[PDB]
């Protein structure tokens, strides 16, 4: 109905969730058309994936169901504000709008904090808990020359 | 003096705006007995004012011109078919006509797409991509009601 209820129906699944084993406490909802089109919660543990967030989970399975790699005419909502990792997600996603509840620091309250990977996004590279080594190989650029030459390729930007 | 002429010279305001870097790609006359009686473009961003589209402000110049709120025998001639507030803005300006060369699909292929914003207006309130909500009120009819009296 009413983004309240959805964004309701996020916090339940994260709450279903915890209850029941499968994760952390992060639930997502996507709908198109007023319709719950996928529901996802956080699983890494229970299916050995780090990158099976709440958000993450739903867009797979709303772009399953789509039969598509964009989210067009769909609305994320999250039961908590999402992760820079589930933020690179939705931009890559197109959701045409995002609601969350709880804020990032609620979740670091809880010991889910994520500012870590925000300060490490943003430094260059060298510079970072887990160093980046960026090694010189004359065909670096093979890939790029490879996707110009293969004709019926199929554009995903 | 003709109809091509005049929406041909909201094409050169479109233009002339880009161009001259007060605004977007985006003009509109509106002529009354044969003659143009004011001009626009989109300014939104040269004057903080997000209803500053082409036809709004056209129409806003000559009513004042006019010194009336209803523009019922005028023409208004916009160089691409007109945002949604742009058509409301018109439904209450009430024009005898309007004219236009691009569509809003030629718009729509240059970063400007107003269809999300049709899609919206459609949709009730609680769909709404912006929230809306109806919180109701012991005295929610009372500016009604004082009008019914004025
Ligand atoms: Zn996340
Ligand atoms: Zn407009």
């Amino acid at each position: 109905m009413n983004h309240e209820t959805f964004l309701k129906r996020a916090v339940t699944l994260a709450c279903e969730g915890v209850n029941a084993g499968i994760g952390g406490p992060f639930g997502a909802v996507i709908v198109k058309d007023g319709a719950i089109i996928a529901e996802g919660q956080n699983n890494v543990t229970t299916s050995n994936d780090p990158t099976a967030h709440a958000e993450v989970t739903a867009i797979r399975k709303a772009c399953k169901v789509l039969g598509a790699y964009q989210l067009d005419d769909c609305i994320l909502y999250t039961s908590c504000e999402p992760c820079p990792m589930c933020l690179g997600a939705i931009y890559w996603a197109r959701p045409k709008a995002v609601f969350y509840a709880a804020e990032h620091t609620d979740a670091a309250e809880a010991g889910f904090d994520d500012s870590f990977i925000y300060k490490e996004i943003d430094k260059p590279a060298e510079e970072r808990t887990i160093p980046f080594y960026q090694v010189t190989l004359t065909e670096h650029l093979s890939p790029f020359q490879a996707w110009r030459n293969f004709a019926n390729k199929k554009e995903y930007l």
